[PDB]
């Protein structure tokens, strides 16, 4: 269409506009398909509240030992789907789990951390109420690196990448049996934390929902009507996605099936805890929300560029009404969710125990995330910030970090060597 953009536009609020206007004519009645829509979405609200009411949790909850061994059944693998995210407990022993933390205790006590700390180097988070989540972030802990290519990772990184379609067009979108190395952050709560939390987000782009070639591809069925032919597990185009790039803004220059984290200590219940919309399809939502005629015609219910795309009680009252937390979770666990999906990290008033986990993503091996991959190797050996995040290249110079003759067969593998 005259539509898109696969650069940033010059003018966000005219090529905003000339979208809607381009949408609303190719829809036809929006409010009606979004009401549609609205009505499928109410009804799992129902499913997620009345599994609340029993005492269920609403996460699938996954035990490693039978990912371990490939006794899965088929009806987990659909509630995975139909929720959009998983637990897995007891992926890693928590001695192991436990035994890592205290080396990120002293990886970062050695090196001199909370002195030398300047940041936040980024603002990615100016469009939530809750902007300002705990001390993070660093890349090269032995900790990181060793679940990252431990081979119970690619275990649970290959059967969940199993759950997308693959084939489709031209045989094969990415390989869902190898995933790349992704570096990430961490996330460190000690007890008596008191935070705001995250609010309501979802990762993944914002703007270039709307206006990247690529995402109209992705979302053709939503942005025509035909909502209930989306398919969020089709993995059909994803892989051309290259997000807009802002200076030394945080952005993800990779497709992840999921996002997770590994937890390094205890989760307690209330202590400020991931919580989801367990509703994948949600983002179709998010995607007509800003078509309907209450909202201004320049605008996107807060989406603004090098900024997570918000959801908030104003614009997703229904998607809101929806989210729900992790159960509660014991050191050595691990959390999953559907890239598309809704979440946030609830407040803590003086919070019991430890809040640690660190960022392990599945991005399954592709011709986009292999670029990508190449380029975090030369990272790992100055232990420089990954490209995707500011460069606060703290560990640069620090003791301790995990080095490139370190490897695994996965590890040399998922670098792609
Ligand atoms: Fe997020």
């Amino acid at each position: 269409t005259p539509f898109t953009h696969e650069t940033l536009p010059a003018d966000p609020k005219a090529a905003i506009r000339q979208m809607k206007q381009a949408l609303r004519a190719q829809i036809g009645d929006v409010q009606a398909v979004f009401d549609r829509l609205s009505a499928t979405i109410a009804a799992r609200v129902a499913e997620i509240n009345d599994l609340k009411a029993q005492g269920q949790p609403v996460w699938p909850i996954i035990p490693f030992s039978e990912l371990a061994m490939g006794n899965i059944s088929d009806a987990t693998r659909a509630e995975v789907k139909r929720r959009g995210c998983a637990v897995i407990k007891g992926h890693f022993p928590r001695e192991q789990a436990l035994a890592w933390d205290q080396s990120m205790l002293d990886y970062l006590d050695k090196n001199h951390f909370d002195e030398v700390y300047k940041g936040p180097g980024d603002n990615f988070f100016g469009t939530l109420s809750a902007s300002r989540p705990e001390i993070y972030p660093v890349y090269w802990s032995q900790a990181q690196m060793q679940a990252r290519q431990s081979e119970e990772m690619a275990l649970a990184q290959s059967f969940l990448n199993r759950l997308w379609q693959v084939e489709h067009d031209g045989k094969r979108w990415f390989n869902p049996d190898i995933s790349i190395i992704y570096p990430d952050r961490i996330r460190r709560r000690p007890p008596g934390t008191t935070s705001k939390g995250l609010g309501a987000h979802t990762d993944s782009g914002a703007l270039e929902r709307w206006l990247l070639p690529a995402y109209q591809q992705v979302f053709a069925s939503v942005f025509n009507g035909n909502v209930e032919q989306y398919d969020p597990w089709n993995a059909a185009h994803r892989t051309d996605v290259e997000e807009y790039t802002v200076d030394n803004t945080t952005k993800c220059s990779v497709f992840r099936t999921f996002q997770g984290w590994t937890a390094l200590s205890d989760m307690l219940p209330g202590q400020g805890l991931l919580h989801v919309v367990p509703i994948p399809e949600a983002m179709a939502y998010i995607l007509l929300r800003p078509l309907l005629d209450d909202v201004p015609e320049d605008e996107l219910c807060g989406v603004a560029p090098g900024r997570v795309l918000p959801i908030s009680e104003q614009w997703h009252p229904l998607l809101m009404a929806a989210l729900t937390s992790i159960p509660p979770l014991e050191a050595g666990d691990s959390v999953w969710w559907h890239c598309d999906v809704i979440h946030s990290v609830a407040p803590v008033e003086n919070q019991q125990g430890w809040g640690n986990v660190m960022y392990i993503p599945a991005a399954p091996m592709c011709e986009k995330n292999l670029a990508y991959a190449r380029k975090v190797k030369a990272a790992l050996e100055t232990g420089a910030s990954p490209g995707d995040f500011p460069r606060e290249d703290y560990e640069t110079t620090w003791e301790g970090r995990f080095t490139l003759r370190d490897l695994n067969i996965h590890g040399k593998r998922a670098l792609g060597i």
